[PDB]
């Protein structure tokens, strides 16, 4: 992987793995998710980053992802080469915004687009915080200064607001748990279990006659390596369906989403 | 990755990523053995395959694992270059044997060392045969004719015989279910979970205090996607070792049996 000319971004060359592929011998929706990670974590090594900037260790502040919403037009099938831009941009004090576009290495067309919100976060306390004046000069360097949108359109799907599902759920899967493999290197969650997690009320029968078009997945709660977790879905209907991530016990929400399907 | 000279052998680098790392900043055991299995498809793909033969694919016959055993002295770092070399041996009628070689790209030194035994079974019966001669004849032509093993050594730990975990265990993980990111290509259990579901039952001070060593699986039987597995451990022990079972959460049918070496950080 490498920088392109201008610093502003950053793109990397994957060959798609055979235990990174389902049914259709082509990459997993989670496949996908943890190359956007991977091109993300280089993009950040190659800047400089030991995404925490100077500031930022001071006041033991962390990035945290609030949104992620991919768009699939095509998945990579097994040997295939795919290319993955990506690139920050400042979104004032609310947080900043990471965007990726995806291509087939061979014919140079975007097979998909994902964007992601990130909000500022005290490590210790938990407590979310706006972008203060100097954590945004010292990463302001590293992004382009014009708006680049992998979502340009006025009111795309990027940003609608997603409601809370209500019970009876249409479909579930419960007693979710997560192993060690699906742990980051800090011991949390890798925010891409939370996507394995929210298909997992998918009838298998979706799966199997249709591919996910668009996937949008809210972040409101951790889930900690002793919790349990419930999947609820219901058809709001292509295929259209609302998720819902809560707490075996208690029912706490921990994520909220949408996915659209494109009968095969 | 590419075929060697002689064209008996395979290897390819791998450059480790930020999500194959545990709280070490080094891959885990499921990375390496997801890796294995990797190097292993793109050896059978670069001499003809698509690893049945044209008889097996006419008899409905399919390789499985009766045996994987993984020795790591270094895990790589995130971010390293791990450089893996394998290749494959008849093993009379018994079956076939993988084996692999794992190396620091940048140093050249052996930091791991890998073999399995695999079993000839009808895809549609499940019932386990002997290897014929037309198949045999068939897929000696793309391994070495001279024994080439990666555990040479007489008294080795891959030949082992691994009991039976007797009731109670002193520790254990219950209620474990595959997810879809758990299955393979073919809607089968991915072999490297069962390696997961077995390192569950480990105590988490164990993991912090320790670097796992050697790996020795037996797979008995396999989780369907609607099973639901328990998984058991008891230190059978500077090293620590443990005896490992895996079994059907309900009427406790095995489907798994191993051991762990861990060494003191
Ligand atoms: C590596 O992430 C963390 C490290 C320390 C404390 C919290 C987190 C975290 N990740 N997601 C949320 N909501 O908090
Ligand atoms: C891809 O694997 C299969 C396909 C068809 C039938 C059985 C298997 C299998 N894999 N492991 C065992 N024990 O059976």
């Amino acid at each position: 992987g490498s920088l392109t000319e201008d610093g502003l971004s950053y793109k990397e060359k994957f060959v798609v793995r055979s235990y990174e592929v389902g049914s259709n011998k082509t990459a997993t929706v989670e496949t996908i998710a943890n190359l956007l990670q991977e091109v993300g974590c280089n993009h950040a090594q190659s800047v400089g980053f030991s995404a925490t900037t100077t500031t930022m260790r001071k006041l033991h502040l962390i990035w945290v992802t609030a949104r992620m919403h991919i768009e699939i037009y095509k998945y990579p099938a097994w040997g295939d080469v795919v290319e993955i831009e990506t690139w920050c941009q400042s979104e004032g004090r609310i947080g900043t915004r990471r965007d990726w576009i995806l291509k087939d290495s061979v014919t140079g067309e975007v097979t998909g687009r994902a964007t992601s919100k990130w909000v500022m976060m005290n490590q210790d306390t938990r407590r979310l915080q706006k972008v203060s004046d100097d954590v945004r000069d010292e990463y302001l360097v590293f992004c382009p200064q014009e708006p680049r949108l992998a979502f340009p359109e006025e009111n795309n799907r990027s940003l609608k607001k997603i409601p809370k599902l209500e019970d009876p759920a249409q479909y579930s899967m419960i007693g979710l748990k997560p192993r060690r493999a699906d742990l980051d290197m800090n011991q949390h969650v890798n925010n891409v279990t939370y996507i394995g997690w929210v298909l997992e009320s998918i009838p298998q029968e979706i799966v199997d006659t249709h591919e996910l078009q668009v996937i949008t997945l809210d972040y409101r709660r951790e889930c900690q390596q002793d919790d349990v977790v419930d999947s609820l879905t219901t058809t709001t209907s292509d295929s259209q369906f609302l998720h819902l991530l809560r707490l075996s016990g208690d029912g706490q929400e921990i994520n909220r989403g949408t996915t659209l399907w494109r009968k095969k």
